[PDB]
RNA sequence: AUUCUCUCAUAGGGAUAACGGUGUGGCCUUCUACCUGUUAGAAAUAAUGGGUCUUCAGUUGUAAUUCGUUGCAACUGACGGGGGGGUGGUGUCAAAGCCGUUUCAACCAAGUGGUAACUUACUUUUACUUGGGUUUAUACCGUGGAAAAGCCUGAGUCUAACUCAGGCUUUUUUGUU
RNA sequence: AUUCUCUCAUAGGGAUAACGGUGUGGCCUUCUACCUGUUAGAAAUAAUGGGUCUUCAGUUGUAAUUCGUUGCAACUGACGGGGGGGUGGUGUCAAAGCCGUUUCAACCAAGUGGUAACUUACUUUUACUUGGGUUUAUACCGUGGAAAAGCCUGAGUCUAACUCAGGCUUUUUUGUU
């Protein structure tokens, strides 16, 4: 298995996903433009396919040109590599603004150069796992983040007053030493061949200063250089968590929080770079007082972990209403806001197509497209397998049922409010709709009224309920685990 | 995917296996019957197939049999889990003495209840990983274990004067209450499905009182016991690491050890059942003194971990030179002290074919049957791979290069004085070999002159040198990583 | 050309129109309680078309119990927000409260100084689609072929005007279907 | 029978001799520096049969250098234990030492009170075999078939002895080869 062969592979599986990926995309458009035609009539627009603008700057950015050229690409990779002259090109990077008024440096390096990242730093993580922290992640998207908010979680429950302390990592990573880092090549008993080390040299003098954020050398080459802070950090006692550009660390000692904040001080000073906390607090049971700065729920990514539950972050919350709010005034307003209703089918003899188009949809975001009765079958045992897909299987740890039992009261009024408007604009423009089935339901009656309806066998009005598919993904963590619920 | 689909998978896979290992022993009796008659002429012994005694004790035990009725097995035993009545059978096991003078309780399992545990078991841990701690194992040829020597080693030398402590778990597995167990299953986030825990529970009836030790359900039922005593000791910051009945803490100050001893003496007391030392030490660097009893070699497996090396245990390098010097003595002097030399080839011709068989036999031993040009071309870039056999693939780890000069040594005065004797036998025998080519050579000129000889093309009288796979362990290590070598 | 093939190959050459995918339905097969017409049939069932619940907690009875708990009834306790404006009881010495009655509100909004829009969209990543595989129809990205229309340039007769040649843009059918 | 197939199947029924593997060599193909006969051949190489090194550290020169270091020479520094008995120099006021010279020792043994044995072996597990896949020969575990020998039991003539039937043990060839 000679270096040419594994770079043609990988660089001819990452061109491959690309093209399957874009061919997706302007498939998934086309069927779209088909859907927003007979929903928006003649109104509806044209169909407008893009390629992204990246694949311009560059043709190794491309997937289609690498893998037209993928041999020679490799080849000419593989004699630069042995021969110790290659060099990434420049990433295209575009910074973009953070919440919290930064920037957050997105780089996308070419085909082949993320195809070689790939395969020397993939191998690199799995050579050196065993030396690396447990709860050290990349992405702030990376599915194994959900391992360490289920140990801050339980601590958080067990601990009944758990001291904790975040802080931002975006400055060092933006600005290391690279003096640093190739410091640390030999320390921790780190297994670094030398092709490996210069390929880690060659991504790094491509850049001046900083590690590249969110690539596929970004783990490696973080837990490398802060293989000391951790070890450090678990001297004291205290657990801790980095995700992506942002640190947690927890204890139940205020003592070895501030000896924390002391030994990242330590670190950042070795490595000529500041690392600034977003800070400390302290968590405790809801009521029960606190003596320093204290709060008694902690956002960790899409979630509000508190000691007595997991719940969905305030924004997650708003963002999935705003999702099923979108799904309503689209399908069910937005059409018959529109100059002319040419072509745009109207309700009546009792079927509102437009509110099945509605309520799939939202099965879809919340549910995956899962019905009451097989959520069902599988919480009484007919069924030994569901799957887990939607809104809900990027939030498997949450246990706050009131949260999940407001969302449905809110979808149902949601759901009433679009319709009554939908039949006070239909009766604008001069169809009266009132008595018809899908608007004369009350707020109390829509729920019963549309588990009953049936079209085609199966029940395609039923009001999807977060408590259900809750019980499922409660059920699903219990015979399966987190790894095989967020992926199947 | 149904459980009796699964249970008969399992079942017919673990029947297999043992299938495939009698067979290849009886195949191996045969072959080396003929050499062992080629050997040893008339007074060869004539060849004895066994068949494991446990096959007998039950039906259930010996894998043609399970293979014969696997169906009817999974099928009974999918039911019987099914209805909650499901209880495995009496394991037939054997304590064995151990060096300390204790007794280690061998047990195995039926084919089926071994899969069932397999299946169950391996299931569980996988879920759940990320809730154990880094360094446990179940057996202590556990192949992963090295990692924890790794880091033992790394501190080591890292921290040159380093606190250690051992601690002997065996009657805490022979005899932990199960309520104990029990109260641990909706503890740490552990994630155990109804039909898991009664699975547990049905292996823990089986038993009465302890977990069964070097079974596929040890691992998870130790890690689950220990849980609070690992989460106490990482609060403490002392790093630990247990594998079988075993267990190493080490750390920087004497506190922090003198403190899990209090913690590890407290969870015996929680559990009913006390946990006695093997106890405390220093390890420094060799010269440095040391306040405190202190040692500075740690006996690891088949290390001795010191703050300076990593070196194969004086044991383990008897066990080595016993079998180079059987290795000798059986192809090159056990023949020859027979009653008759009937039907044994004499040396003559300046070829011995003994010594070649005891050289190959050797280097079959020590490196795998690797030639010392094989090597070579890995070590200096004409190889990309290199397969690591033999007995240094147990000892990935070791960077004692005086050990490993030594055993050269060793190896080429033993050979001297083996065919020494073997000239003097044959002399006493009537045949005058002392001018020929395997008794000729000086101890001085072994080496060079097996070397330089060459048959069929193949330089197969070449001395295996345990430095040259140090060599090559070294770079395949700082290739590949422990589990690479460790497994191909 | 995103296909196929050559160059000591992150770039350049050629040769052919194909390659790569998407929704629906079909078979295969993974797992799926009960009651039912009506088709076959001798009560063994299968495809079909209609319907019901299916979860969690406690109490009690019962059986096992290695003293963690476990199977079965069978009774109730939850199992679809919040807000604004009016309005009845409560429920107190007033009043918070909290029971219910009607209207308003597509969401953010239980809020902004104000409230609309938006899904190929905003974004720290807010990210994914209906167990696995394969073929009748409707398609899709690019490329190729054909036709039509418009514009520009050049040439011949030449006042006009007509004809031819080249280039550019747009729109339609197909070989993958 | 360890093969194939049936029983509401951790157990029982049947039907056939096969099933499951091992060493060697062959092709396929994964990676492999240099110099060479002698076979083909027009110097392009291929199968073959002989040979050499291939690692690490420092110094120095040189080129790059984002100031971690990196490519290339080219010089030396290691790159095959220990012990017992004699014996020479050193190397000191003696002496430890430590240079080398010869003998003894299969290992443990640089030790036990003593020193032999052992590999289907001892054992806390001291545990594995030659990159992946497949077919000419030599085989293997079990099972089946055939023959021979020995022993026991029963029956017929019966003093003996002979014949037949049944059971048990052992050893040899083969269909997988």
């Amino acid at each position: 298995m000679k270096l040419e062969q594994q770079i043609q592979r990988v660089i001819l599986e990452e061109a491959k996903a690309l093209i399957k990926d874009y061919h997706e995309y302007h498939n998934r458009v086309h069927l779209e433009s088909v859907r927003n035609k007979k929903r928006l009539g003649d109104s509806a627009p044209d169909k407008k396919i893009h390629r992204p603008n990246y694949w311009s700057f560059d043709k190794k950015f491309d997937p289609f040109y690498v893998k037209s050229n993928y041999k020679s690409i490799a080849r000419s990779i593989a004699n630069k590599i042995e021969n110790r002259t290659y060099l990434p090109n420049e990433p295209f990077t575009k910074d973009v603004p953070k919440p919290d008024g930064g920037i957050r440096k997105v780089s996308i390096y070419q085909i082949p150069d993320a195809a070689i990242s790939k395969l020397f730093f993939n191998r690199l993580l799995a050579k050196n796992r065993h030396r690396f922290s447990s709860f050290s992640y990349a992405y702030r998207n990376d599915r194994n983040v959900h391992f360490a908010i289920q140990d801050i979680s339980v601590d958080l429950k067990k601990n009944e007053r758990t001291f904790l302390a975040e802080f931002d990592f975006s400055d060092f990573f933006g600005s290391i030493s690279h003096s640093f880092l190739n410091e640390q090549f030999n320390e921790n008993g780190f297994y670094i061949s030398p092709e490996e080390k210069f390929i880690i040299r060659s991504f790094l003098r491509e850049r001046k200063v900083g590690i590249p954020q969110g690539t596929s050398i970004s783990l490696f080459l973080a837990n490398l250089t802060c293989w000391k802070l951790d070890q450090d950090l678990e001297r004291e006692g205290v657990k801790f968590s980095r995700y992506a550009d942002d640190t947690i660390i927890w204890s139940q000692e205020y003592s070895k929080i501030c000896n924390a904040f002391n030994i990242i001080t330590n670190f950042s000073k070795s490595a000529g770079i500041k690392i600034n906390p977003k800070g400390i607090s302290l968590l405790t049971k809801k009521g029960l007082p606190s003596e320093i700065t204290s709060k008694n729920n902690l956002d960790f990514l899409g979630y509000t972990l508190s000691v007595e539950n997991v719940s969905i972050k305030e924004k997650s919350v708003k963002k999935i209403k705003k999702q099923i709010s979108y799904i309503l005034y689209r399908n069910l307003i937005q059409p018959l806001k529109k100059t002319s209703l040419a072509g745009q089918t109207i309700p009546a003899n009792d079927r509102d197509k437009n509110f099945l188009i509605a309520i799939c949809e939202i099965r879809r975001y919340m549910y995956g497209g899962l019905s009451k009765s097989q959520i069902k079958d599988y919480l009484s045992g007919r069924s030994n397998r569901l799957y887990f897909k939607g809104i809900m299987s990027f939030y498997p740890l949450v246990n706050d049922v009131e949260q999940l039992k407001q969302l449905d009261g809110w979808i149902v009024s949601v759901i009433y409010r679009a319709l009554k408007l939908r039949c006070q604009l239909l009766s604008k423009w001069g169809y009266n709709r009132s008595h018809n089935f899908p608007f004369i339901l009350d707020r109390e009656d829509i729920v019963d009224k549309c588990s009953k309806k049936t079209i085609a066998g199966r029940k395609l009005f039923e009001i999807p309920s977060f408590l259900l598919i809750h019980k499922a993904l409660q059920k699903g963590l219990q015979e399966s685990g987190i790894e095989k619920i967020m992926n199947p």
